[PDB]
This record gives C-alpha cells, structure tokens and sequence, in this order.
C-alpha cells in the first residue's frame, strides 16, 4: 500500500537510506545523553521538560532503528539491484509512534512557557487531542498513497485543519506567555516557535512526495526529508528547550544552573 513497495531500487538508493536511518539513529542516542547529564542543571520545576528531551530521544531513535532494520529485512541484492523479499517496509509507523513523541514535545514546551495546574492540564490535553486528529487522519491518508492520490489529498486537507489549528494554539500560547519568562528566554522562545512551523512542515510536504514524485527517487526524498524534519523538531528543538530550561533556573536562583552556565 506504500510507494517503496513499488520500486527495485539501486545499490546507493539502498544504501543512502540505511546510511540516512542509521545516523538518524546516532544522533538521537548521542543527544540522550547530553540530556541525561545536563538535567541536574535544571531547577526542579523545569526539569521534566529535559526528561521529556530523553523520553523523545529514544522513542524516536527506536522508530528510526526499527525502519532500518525493516529496511535491509525487506530487500536483498537480486540481479543487480535491491528487491523486495517476503517482510515488508513502511512508514506507517512512524505515524504510530507520532501519537507519542508529538504530545512530548508539545508538553515539553509548555512547561518551559511557565504554564502551571489547571491552564497546563486543559491547554495540552486541547494539543493532544489536536494532534491525534492529525495524526490518525495522515495514518488513514497514507494508506491511499498508491491505491487512490485523490483520497490521499482530501485526508491531507482535514490533517492539515487540525495542524493549522494546533499551531495556532502553541502560537496564541507562545506569544501570550512570552512576557513570563526569565533571564531573556522571551527572545529564545520566539525562536523555537518558527523553528517548529518550519521543521514540523517538512512531514506534509513528505507526505505529499507519492503525488508529486511517484518513483525510487520520491522514496529517498521522502526519508532525506523525514531525517532533516526529525533532526530539527526533536534535536535542535530540544537543544533549544533545554537551553531555555538552564537560563530560566539560573534566573530564578537554581545554584547547579548558575554554576554550569558559569563555566561556559
Ligand atoms: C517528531 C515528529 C514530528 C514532530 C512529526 C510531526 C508530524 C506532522 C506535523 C505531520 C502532519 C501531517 C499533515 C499536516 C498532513 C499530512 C498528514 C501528516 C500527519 C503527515
Ligand atoms: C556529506 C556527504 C553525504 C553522503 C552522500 C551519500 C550519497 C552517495 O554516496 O550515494
Ligand atoms: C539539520 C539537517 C540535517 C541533515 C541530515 C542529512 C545529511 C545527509 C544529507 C544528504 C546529502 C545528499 C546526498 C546525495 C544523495 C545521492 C542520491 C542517491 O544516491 O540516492
Ligand atoms: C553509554 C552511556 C552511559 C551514560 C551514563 C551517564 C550517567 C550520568 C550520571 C548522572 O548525571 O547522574
Ligand atoms: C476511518 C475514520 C477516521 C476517523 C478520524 C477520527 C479523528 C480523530 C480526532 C481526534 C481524536
Ligand atoms: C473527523 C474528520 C473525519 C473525516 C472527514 C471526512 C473528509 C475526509 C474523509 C474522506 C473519505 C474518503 O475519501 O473516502
Ligand atoms: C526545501 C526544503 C525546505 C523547505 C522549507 C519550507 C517549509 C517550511 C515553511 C515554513
Ligand atoms: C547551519 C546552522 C545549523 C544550526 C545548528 C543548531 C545547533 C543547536 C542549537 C542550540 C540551541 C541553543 C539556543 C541558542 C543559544 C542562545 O540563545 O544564545
Ligand atoms: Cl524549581
Ligand atoms: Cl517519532
């Protein structure tokens, strides 16, 4: 039902892809433990967002190992190119573990936006249903792919409602709660808002790649694509909301914060 069951592909389509998945894999185990060790820097009613930044780290780095090893199960070296064998390859997955690792990185800011008690309850529990409407909606477009572009697209439209209707929320959230926040991270926080309207446009556009490149060359795409994306909304973005974390406990008189930010 995907497109990469439609290809042979070359010995470096293949091997880009396993190389692609393979350092996705590095780098999100290596960032795990940045935040592991950074996170007796951060002042108590920050530190969950640092947790949080471990927690994606590896459910993410998990989904990435899983797609590689499904990638070289699925294919072997068969008369000059990479050709489908018995097990299967997809990326319907990555939408599963989606419905995971997006509430964490949406929780994560939002304990670093300084929202507390019954605002934070109400606030994320509107993301996350926001963002399983998506989710869910993408998973059952995805699975058209090939079977029908049309129905594809129109799966893609209400996703995309509810994208824009999510980003609007952390925006309205973002801009409303940035006057609260300590030691110039007021700056830092509009930063991280562009970011994640950037890296997190990336998934529809990849989406879309059985639409406007429906070939061997559209499958590499699509991962160079999910790679830069994943990169970007859960490394970088979490580098940036642990920086925000540090700065907001030093501000606020958390001695371990102050004494890490004073050596560098
Ligand atoms: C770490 C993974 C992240 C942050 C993934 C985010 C995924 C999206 C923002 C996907 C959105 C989609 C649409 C807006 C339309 C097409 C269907 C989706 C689910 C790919
Ligand atoms: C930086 C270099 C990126 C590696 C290119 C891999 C593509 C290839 O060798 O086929
Ligand atoms: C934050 C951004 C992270 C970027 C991660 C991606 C790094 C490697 C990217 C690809 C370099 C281009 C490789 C050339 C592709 C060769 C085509 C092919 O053989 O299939
Ligand atoms: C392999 C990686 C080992 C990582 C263990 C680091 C322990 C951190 C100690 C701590 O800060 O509590
Ligand atoms: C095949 C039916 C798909 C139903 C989509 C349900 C939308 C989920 C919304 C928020 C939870
Ligand atoms: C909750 C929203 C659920 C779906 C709204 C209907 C529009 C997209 C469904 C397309 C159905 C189809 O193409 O067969
Ligand atoms: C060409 C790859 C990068 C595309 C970036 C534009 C998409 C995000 C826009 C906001
Ligand atoms: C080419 C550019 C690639 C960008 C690489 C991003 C690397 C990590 C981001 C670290 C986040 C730190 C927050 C900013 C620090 C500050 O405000 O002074
Ligand atoms: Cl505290
Ligand atoms: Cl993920």
């Amino acid at each position: 039902k995907n497109i990469e069951s439609l290809f042979d592909y070359s010995a470096g389509q293949f091997e880009f892809i396993d190389h692609l998945l393979t350092m996705g894999v590095g780098v999100h185990f290596a960032a795990l433990i940045f935040f592991l060790v950074v996170s007796q820097f951060v002042a108590p009613k920050y530190r969950i967002a640092t947790a949080l930044s471990c927690i994606v780290m590896v459910s993410a780095g998990l989904i990435l190992n899983s797609q590689a090893v499904m990638w070289t199960d699925a294919y072997a070296y068969v008369d000059g190119s990479y050709q489908l064998q018995d097990l299967t390859f997809s990326n319907g997955y990555r939408y599963v573990n989606w419905m995971a690792t997006i509430p964490c990185l949406l929780l994560q800011l939002l304990i670093v936006l300084n929202l507390k008690g019954k605002e934070l309850f109400s606030t994320a529990t509107w993301l996350i249903l926001a963002a399983w409407g998506m989710i869910i909606t993408g998973y059952v477009g995805q699975l058209y792919e090939v079977d029908d572009i049309a129905q594809l697209m129109i799966w893609g439209a209400v996703s995309t409602a509810f994208f824009v209707v999510m980003n609007w929320i952390v925006g309205t959230k973002i801009f409303k709660n940035r006057a609260t926040m300590l030691g110039g991270t007021d700056s830092t926080i509009t930063k991280v808002f562009w970011l994640m309207m950037f890296a997190w446009t990336l998934y529809p556009i990849a989406y879309l790649v059985p639409a406007f490149m429906n070939n061997a060359d559209g499958v590499v795409l699509r991962q160079l694509l999910f790679t830069i994306a994943d990169i970007s909304s859960k490394v970088i973005y979490g580098l940036m909301i642990t920086y925000i974390a540090i700065q907001q406990s030093a501000a606020a008189g958390y001695v371990p914060a102050q004494q890490a930010l004073g050596r560098i």
